[PDB]
C-alpha cells in the first residue's frame, strides 16, 4: 500500500515519506509522522 503521513494528529496518504515531510512543511506543522504500509 502507499505511505501514510500523520500531521497534527490527522492522517493523510502520500507517495513517499519525503512527500509526507514536504506536505507537513507546506502546512507548516512540526507535528508530523510517517509510516509506509
Amino acid at each position: 500500500a502507499p505511505c501514510e503521513c500523520d500531521v497534527n494528529g490527522e492522517t493523510y496518504t502520500v507517495s513517499s515519506s519525503e512527500e509526507c515531510e514536504r506536505l507537513c512543511r507546506k502546512l507548516g506543522v512540526t507535528n508530523c509522522r510517517v509510516h509506509c504500509g
